[PDB]
Formats: structure tokens, sequence, C-alpha cells
């Protein structure tokens, strides 16, 4: 795995995420559709410290 990203990778999780993020596994179609080899756990952490979510919980709404 790699764990930085740059400027493009992170624009890149931020279309994936808006698009999957009602899915039932917006982590899994993220991991899917990105090359970069990376750990489920560590592109959660990334969505966290961007603020494109305020807390874990929000990555599976009601």
């Amino acid at each position: 795995h790699i764990v930085l990203w740059t400027g493009d990778q992170e624009l890149e999780l931020q279309r994936l995420f808006e698009e999957f993020r009602d899915s039932d596994d917006v982590l899994g179609h993220i991991m899917k559709n990105i090359t970069a080899k990376r750990s489920r756990a560590r592109i959660v952490d990334k969505l966290l410290a961007l603020g494109l979510v305020a807390e874990r919980r929000e990555l599976y709404k009601k």
C-alpha cells in the first residue's frame, strides 16, 4: 500500500465519494475505482481528515 495522497488522488477520492455515498458499500465502490493500493481503514481516515464526513457514522446513514 501507499498512504499519502497527491492532489489529483484527493480529487478522485472526492468524486468517487460524492457518487457512491448513498450506496450500501461506499468504501467498496471507491476502492474498486482507484488504481493505487490502499487499505479501507486509511481511506476512511482520509475522508475524515478532508472533512468529507464529520465522523465515522456519517459513512452509513439511515
